[PDB]
């Protein structure tokens, strides 16, 4: 038994919530929160930039330290970095950006770095403005995430057809 309240369950391991992530994650201060990152771990829009406005920026200076010494992470890879003021830990992933021409069947390899943690608070990997189908993303999730993972879909009508259109 965790914190998490008010979500749908949509599988054995799959719960969904209209809901801000960062809203979310002050309210619950999960063990983990899923960024949806690019490669670089620029933090400017999205769930990026509203994650890391909510850190008072501090995600993004802890995450410019991680990129000079480590370099850009893969398209389809991850991070676990600090979850700051927000959670214990931030799993940066990186799913593709279909609007850079990135190859969606990387977004199944993004999702997989969710198996290497109990349960995450997350948001659709590859959606809104990383250009992919929402509907394909959701079910990318159910069909590669095993581990428990609780999705905040910020937006009522993709979150309204989301819950109508699952399988
Ligand atoms: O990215 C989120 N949810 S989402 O479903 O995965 C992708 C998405 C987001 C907005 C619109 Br409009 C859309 F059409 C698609 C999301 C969840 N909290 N949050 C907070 C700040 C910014 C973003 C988010």
């Amino acid at each position: 038994v965790n914190s998490f309240s008010g979500y749908l369950k949509l599988t054995d391991n799959v719960y969904i919530k209209n809901a801000d992530i960062v809203e979310e994650a002050k309210k619950v201060k999960p063990t983990v929160v899923v960024n949806a990152a690019n490669v670089y771990l620029k933090h400017g829009g999205g769930v990026a930039g509203a994650l890391n406005k909510a850190t008072n920026n501090a995600m993004q200076v802890e995450s410019d330290d991680y990129i000079a010494t480590n370099g850009p992470l893969k398209v389809g890879g991850s991070c676990v970095l600090s979850g700051h003021n927000l959670a214990k830990h931030c799993l940066h992933v990186v799913g593709p950006n279909v609007n850079k021409g990135e190859d969606i069947q990387l977004l199944k390899s993004a999702y997989e770095n969710f198996n290497q943690h109990e349960v995450l608070l997350a948001p659709l990997l590859s959606a809104g403005i990383f250009g992919a189908d929402p509907i394909h993303s959701l079910r990318v999730c159910v069909d590669t995430v095993r581990t428990n993972v609780y999705l905040a879909v910020f937006d009522k009508n993709l979150y309204d057809k989301l819950v109508s259109s699952f399988l």
